[PDB]
């Protein structure tokens, strides 16, 4: 399709993503052989593929929810593996051992490693803006019917 998608559960990270950046991200990771996109940030879909697995918070199956995407290493923090992170947009739910789908719309910017923390939390707040816009336009794109996906502005 036109949109570059992986699927896979979601794992354990480096425990920072929401305690310290305040944006938790849902990790997925993949053999070196698999295709991916570049390293960089995106804007794009998450969605709980169909289960009977309970879901705990405000997610349930086979919606697509809006997200904004990292992949790479993290260099800001220097990570040792490449993941596939995304950050679902004015949700929480424990997404840990879901097998999920991520879609790849846009991209939004090249990964880059910040001086801070700080450096790096003021541009990922721009990236969400940006995504909002995106996804809003792919909305229109294929028409989605309102029962299909979650994209809000945000509070
Ligand atoms: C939209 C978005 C943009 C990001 N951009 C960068 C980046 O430019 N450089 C970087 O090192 N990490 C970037 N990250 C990743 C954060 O470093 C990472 O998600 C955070 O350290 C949490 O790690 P963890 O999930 O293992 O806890 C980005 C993450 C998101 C969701
Ligand atoms: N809006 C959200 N987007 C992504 N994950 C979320 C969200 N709200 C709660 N979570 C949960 O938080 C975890 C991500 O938080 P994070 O600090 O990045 O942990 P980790 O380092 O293990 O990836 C997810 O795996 C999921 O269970
Ligand atoms: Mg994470
Ligand atoms: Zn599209």
């Amino acid at each position: 399709g036109r949109h570059f998608y992986v699927t896979g559960p979601v794992v354990r990270g480096a425990g920072r993503g929401g305690k310290e950046l305040g944006f938790p991200t849902a990790n997925q990771y993949f053999h070196d052989t698999v295709a991916l996109p570049a390293d960089g940030v995106y804007a794009g879909w998450l969605t709980i593929l169909p289960t009977e697995a309970p879901v705990s918070g405000n997610m349930e199956p086979e919606v697509a929810y809006a997200a904004a995407i990292s992949v790479g290493t993290n260099p800001t923090f220097g990570d040792e593996q490449r993941s596939v992170e995304s950050f679902v947009l004015d949700r929480d739910a424990d997404l840990y051992g879901h097998d999920v789908k991520v879609e790849f719309v846009d991209h939004v910017r090249a990964m880059e490693k910040f001086d801070s923390v700080e450096q790096l939390l003021e541009v990922m707040a721009k990236d969400v803006q940006k995504t909002r816009t995106l996804l809003a336009q792919d909305v229109q794109a294929h028409k989605m019917a309102p029962e299909t996906y979650f994209l809000q502005a945000e509070s």
